[PDB]
């Protein structure tokens, strides 16, 4: 909870600010360095709140529709991954990224990522 | 629209409200794997849609635990609706287990889901 | 083996004519429906050529890099996936399409999507 | 170029031969997993790629059978080669086992590997 509540950057320098409920809702705001985006636009996501003691990291994911009041990408991504508390305290995700096409391009529709946040603060 | 009851190929059930705003709201039924009972979901779309007759980008994600179990684990489906008559949400999933570091390397499933109204 | 060899066809009317070796090799050509492609292209690839008997797949995968005598695309596709044996014949795969990219552009290299191939039949 | 030895993050050795017309061909050894030793490769890549500082586009197969053991599993990288001071290989992977019917939903694993001349 405390341990992904904040602010963290990925290689990119995209700027992923969240809070994580004590329920497992993840809420915030993303802004993306790179690609058809200014500004923040709205996230939510979630996680698991009641993780394994195993030492295992904390399974997550989060969506962000690429409208606000600046531009529309016409396009979401979602980050799937997992938080990885410690010395050195990380959420590592892969990414897909569907853009709306018409049914003769959806096969070029989505693109996969990978991004590493890790935190400030 | 976006709002209502869907399955997809699997027999999982997808019961969505879509916001004015862009927020989507709802529970996941997975009919497979390390799961029971309905798990709240999460995720945004595109509110405001191209008219060139592409489909409508949107996203959701669901941690996979509840009352009954806990997977630990998250499942994000990424897609397009497409409207008409017979409505579709054609999806690709990226599916992340909590791992040790040693087991990162396998932490992530990844699939494709097609949701209609049709129930199986 | 006997199975894998021949001229399989995915859902966009694409053509994978390939050929499984005793060894585990995949030798062929692909010709692709869509996108920046036209005629015959190179593949290689490799396959489990001695699967389990407990009614499993058999998992294989192959490589097509997008240049030929007509175009060059500069992109290559893997599929990754499992043949399916019996009357109902398919191979069920997912693929990664990379493109070279420049650094800048790196983080939308790759597109990712699945195809079904059966037979002609 | 690309002909050469590489490691990636995880300490996994791939051997390729770049060939004049587009082939790749070579041994790769995994550092983690159901594996052992060296597995057959080959692969494709762009033997004419863009001048405009792109990178070239590529791609190669493991199927994990050896003489040592069989995972009944097959990966397959696809990426490309950054000249280069600092020149690497950045890939995406898909690992798919053969599954059964009901479990094909679980069959594939999803990842990324970045090939240096470093190892760690
Ligand atoms: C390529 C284009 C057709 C898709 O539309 C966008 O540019 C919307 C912005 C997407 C930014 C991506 S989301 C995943 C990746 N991580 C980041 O921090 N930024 C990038
Ligand atoms: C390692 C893994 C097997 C453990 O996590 C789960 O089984 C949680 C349930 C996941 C169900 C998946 S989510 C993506 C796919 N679509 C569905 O409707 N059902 C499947
Ligand atoms: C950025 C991209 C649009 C440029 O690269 C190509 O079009 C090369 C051709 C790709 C064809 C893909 S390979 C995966 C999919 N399946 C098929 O049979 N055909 C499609
Ligand atoms: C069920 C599945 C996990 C079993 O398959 C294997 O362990 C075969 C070995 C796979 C090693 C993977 S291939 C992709 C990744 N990169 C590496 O260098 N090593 C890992």
């Amino acid at each position: 909870e405390a341990g992904i509540t904040g602010t963290w950057y990925n290689q990119l320098g995209s700027t992923f600010i969240v809070t994580a409920g004590a329920d497992g809702a993840l809420t915030g705001t993303y802004e993306s360095a790179v690609g058809n985006a200014e500004s923040r636009y709205v996230l939510t996501g979630r996680y698991d709140s009641a993780p394994a003691t195993d030492g295992s990291g904390t399974a997550l994911g989060w969506t962000v529709a690429w409208k606000n009041n600046y531009r529309n990408a016409h396009s979401a991504t979602t980050w799937s991954g997992q938080y990885v508390g410690g010395a050195e305290a990380r959420i590592n995700t892969q990414w897909l990224l569907t853009s709306g096409t018409t049914e003769a391009n959806a096969w070029k529709s989505t693109l996969v990522g990978h991004d590493t946040f890790t935190k400030v603060k």
